[PDB]
């Protein structure tokens, strides 16, 4: 149907905007601490601690499959990256501090992304 196609175009448009958002957020992680999933070979007990691991590579895979239906779903995954890290790692670590800086700088980006999604009507 034509309606289905129009909905699919909206999803494609949203995916384009979220790809831009994801690139901007990942730029705020210059150490690439959050670039890849935590390795279960190197941290064998990780899943005992963290029930829903997340990272930028995994978000990017879901994004390119157009798997984010709205900005909220995207933000949920981004918050997992930060929140998982701030639980597993202590305050005095380079990991925790990187997450704090990513959250603070990323908030700025996500603030304007929400305006753009609402404004252009992408969800």
């Amino acid at each position: 149907s034509m309606e289905q196609v129009a909905m699919e175009l909206r999803l494609t448009e949203l995916t384009r905007l979220l790809r831009s958002v994801l690139d901007q957020l990942q730029d705020k992680d210059p150490a690439r601490i959050f670039a890849q999933p935590v390795s279960l070979k190197e941290v064998p007990d990780y899943l005992d601690h963290i029930k829903h691991p997340m990272d930028f590579a995994t978000m990017r895979k879901r994004l390119e499959a157009q798997g984010y239906k709205n900005l909220h779903e995207f933000e949920e995954d981004f918050d997992l990256i930060i929140d998982n890290c701030m639980k597993y790692n202590a305050r005095d670590t380079v990991f925790y501090r990187a997450a704090v800086r990513l959250r603070d700088q990323g908030g700025v980006v996500l603030r304007q992304a929400r305006r753009e999604v609402d404004s252009i009507g992408l969800e």
